[PDB]
């Protein structure tokens, strides 16, 4: 059945929709009517499967015939199929089948999301792969369209130690989730079962695979002791100076604790890095009443890898935000735009605790209290006689680019609660944000601005009249156009976090993807979208 040119155009309009537009009944009947003609368009499948009422068995059987005939879909479109809209096991098996096609570098960037996608999988299939229960005991307690998702994730994790590490911790944290346990116990089991299947699949494996399981256990052991240590510190009476002496005391006793000297284990935060232990003498606590701890790991090479370990806090929102920023930055760099971003690593070792890579830097606030100005600061540490305003070209260039990158990205992610506390600067010129407590348009104060600039950022570029500021403008709109090309991917990825119990998403799960989708101004053309960003910057700077 071949549609006439007038409708072919109408079909094209429909397929051009954001994966998050809800098609009308008229619109579905039309896409359904010409489903066979649409088979050509990889792009059209997703909208086709939106046209099906999966509760009608014959309609599902019918749809599934086509799936097997359709131009096969992209990787980025497959993440649409693993969301909650789709319970149909054949569909979800079709999605996994096209994710197989992706490289592990790419899987990693969506893995946080895919672990959530487990929630929509078939719990009976998962459990019957096996051959009250503390999730963290499982690895430490070893017994002496064909694939679903669980099988696939484990199969790939068995071949790739980096992937396995994240799979392991992402699932632990899903197991640890108190809310899921009370409100969806069956889901809690599904995750226990996944961990047990992972544990099981490792032990079945060859020499190298089995060692991966020892490693994962050693890490979980490591973290259990760190946690215990932190509790001891957080109960210690008296001033912070006194509470530091306890943290250092305990790290240093390897009999009791085992934390200063160990056989090389992957760092859970960045498992490419392996670590001999924590250096006791330099451990300290931040001022915060939560008492997160700064801690220098000795790496394999005798380098230092400082982290923050937070105990009593849920890092999952922050984890997500840095996972996204990381992906945004990979994408930009694929399109040859390296904005000197600081996608620092975040990893939750539980709902109650986790790690953060600690980047050597100075809060802009401190920069003010010590050197008066971002430019003065740069003239102290990165002086040049030839360079702009007394400052090394490279340093200013880095600063302009990163200023632009965050400006866009923090706008797109509606990151609020911004202060000179959260805004950090690097003697190499790198500017970056931290502490993502409020996102997607929340803020402690009312009427938050949509663009997150300030007098101090602008001044360090040399005011609105400088060559730098023009380059800033230019890098923003350019970054905005690049990120718009990936709106599909980014939107699918947030779309998989609706049940993830991320505070700012769990207010209005139903309504969060649109919050992000609106920032992209997908209604505007690229050229119009450039003038939108320039407007935005103008308003902001005028206030
Ligand atoms: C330096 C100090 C003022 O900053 C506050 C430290 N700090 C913090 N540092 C982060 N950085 C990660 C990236 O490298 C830099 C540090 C990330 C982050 O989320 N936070 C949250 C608030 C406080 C703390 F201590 F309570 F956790």
């Amino acid at each position: 059945l071949k549609p006439n040119a007038a409708t072919r155009d109408q079909l094209n309009i429909i397929v051009s929709y954001p994966p998050t537009k809800q098609l009308t009944y008229e619109e579905q009947d039309l896409v359904w009517k010409f489903r066979y003609y649409l088979t050509n368009q990889e792009k059209a499948l997703t909208k086709f499967l939106k046209c099906v009422n999966w509760d009608l068995p014959q309609e599902a059987k019918q749809a599934l015939e086509l799936l097997g005939k359709w131009k096969p879909m992209d990787v980025e479109d497959s993440l649409e199929l693993l969301s909650s809209h789709y319970t149909n096991p054949t569909v979800r098996r079709y999605a996994v089948a096209r994710l197989r096609q992706a490289d592990d570098e790419d899987l990693l960037m969506y893995l946080l999301q895919l672990v959530q996608a487990l929630k929509y999988e078939n719990f009976d299939d998962i459990k019957n792969g096996l051959e009250e229960i503390d999730s963290s005991q499982i690895i430490t307690s070893p017994l002496p369209l064909e694939q679903d998702l669980c099988t696939f994730l484990i199969s790939r994790a068995c071949k790739n130690s980096t992937l396995a590490n994240y799979l392991y911790w992402y699932v632990i944290v899903e197991c640890e989730d108190q809310d899921t346990q009370q409100r969806d116990p069956k889901t809690h089991e599904m995750y226990l079962n996944v961990m047990r299947r992972f544990s099981q699949a490792l032990l079945k494996g060859d020499k190298s695979v089995r060692v991966m399981r020892s490693l994962l256990a050693a890490q979980q052991t490591f973290v259990d002791r760190l946690v215990h240590l932190m509790k001891a510190v957080q109960r210690e009476s008296g001033n912070r100076k006194k509470k530091n002496e306890r943290l250092q005391a305990l790290l240093g006793d390897n009999e009791k604790m085992n934390l200063s000297d160990v056989e090389l284990i992957p760092l859970p935060l960045e498992p490419q890095v392996k670590i001999r232990g924590i250096i006791p003498e330099t451990a300290t606590l931040f001022k915060s009443a939560l008492m997160p701890a700064q801690l220098f790991f000795k790496t394999e090479d005798g380098g230092k890898y400082p982290v923050i370990f937070k105990h009593g806090d849920d890092l999952r929102q922050d984890q997500l935000i840095l996972q996204i920023i990381s992906l945004m930055d990979k994408l930009l760099r694929k399109e040859n735009l390296d904005l000197k971003l600081t996608p620092y690593k975040v990893l939750a070792t539980s709902t109650k605790h986790g790690f953060m890579q600690f980047i050597q830097s100075v809060p802009v606030a401190e920069v003010l209290d010590t050197e008066g100005s971002i430019q003065n600061f740069f003239r102290k540490y990165a002086p040049s006689e030839n360079g702009p305003n007394g400052i090394s070209a490279e340093v200013m260039d880095t600063y302009v680019k990163s200023c632009a990158g965050y400006c866009v990205i923090t706008y797109i992610l509606g990151v609020g609660d911004r202060h000179l506390d959260n805004l950090l600067l690097t003697k190499t010129g790198k500017l970056f944000h931290i502490d993502f407590g409020y996102i997607l348009g929340r803020d402690p104060k009312p009427l938050p601005p949509p663009m997150k600039l300030n007098k101090e950022m602008v001044e360090g570029m040399g005011g609105t009249q400088s060559e730098q500021y023009q380059e800033f403008r230019k890098q923003c709109y350019t970054a905005f156009l690049h990120l718009r090309r990936y709106s599909n991917l980014i939107l699918n990825l947030f779309s998989l976090m609706v049940d993830a119990n991320i505070p700012d998403i769990a207010l209005e799960p139903d309504k969060t993807v649109k919050k992000v989708q609106d920032k992209f101004r997908l209604d505007l053309s690229d050229e119009e979208a450039v003038h939108y960003m320039q407007s935005l910057i103008d308003e902001s700077v005028h206030a």
